[PDB]
């Protein structure tokens, strides 16, 4: 059935391969808060880097939305890049407000440039991810690994470029209210 609760999930790449694009995953972070202001549409920011760390805890309260996107705005990215913790504290919000009871979608901003078991780590907790009943989108940054990303998201028609066309903001907005009552 058609739904009109969301709880999105950012898990933003902070590593230092995409320190020169900081600013477009910024960007497209503000752009899609903007879209949906809803209090049913609750956003967690969480990055990641040698260590992940959630910036905004999931929430609808949008003075603590716009905290969440000025701390973001001032990230500086550097470091390896182990995006399986990212994602692990998604899913643990995701677990701690209902699990499968939930409305829950992941947007992954990465380059996808996984080094040595961080693949294995990485597509292990995405399907604990789905296992949860979330929903697995990736956003690629700079030369971005199509088919690291592929098997990160829930299928190859949930990955975007992040640069040209709008096409990854009107492709997962369209999603979600395709999604929606
Ligand atoms: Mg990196």
């Amino acid at each position: 059935s058609c739904r009109r609760a969301f709880d999105l999930y950012f898990v933003l790449d902070k590593s230092g391969s995409v320190a020169n694009n900081w600013i477009e995953i910024y960007n497209f972070v503000q752009q899609l808060a903007e879209r949906f202001v809803s209090p049913e549409m609750r956003l967690s920011f969480i990055v990641f880097s040698s260590q992940a760390t959630i910036i905004l805890p999931l929430t609808g309260d949008r003075g603590k939305i716009s905290k969440g996107l000025e701390d973001l705005k001032r990230v500086s990215p550097v470091g390896e890049t182990y995006i399986h913790e990212g994602l692990k504290l998604a899913n643990e919000q995701i677990q701690k407000a209902g699990g499968l009871k939930t409305s829950s979608i992941i947007i992954a901003l990465t380059d996808g440039k996984l080094d040595g078991l961080v693949p294995s780590y990485a597509e292990k907790e995405a399907k604990i991810s789905r296992s949860l009943g979330a929903s697995v989108y990736c956003v690629g940054v700079l030369d971005f690994e199509q088919a690291q990303l592929e098997r990160i998201a829930d299928s190859k028609e949930q990955v975007f470029p992040v640069k040209g066309g709008f096409q990854a903001l009107k492709g997962i907005i369209n999603s979600i209210l395709a999604q929606s009552c």
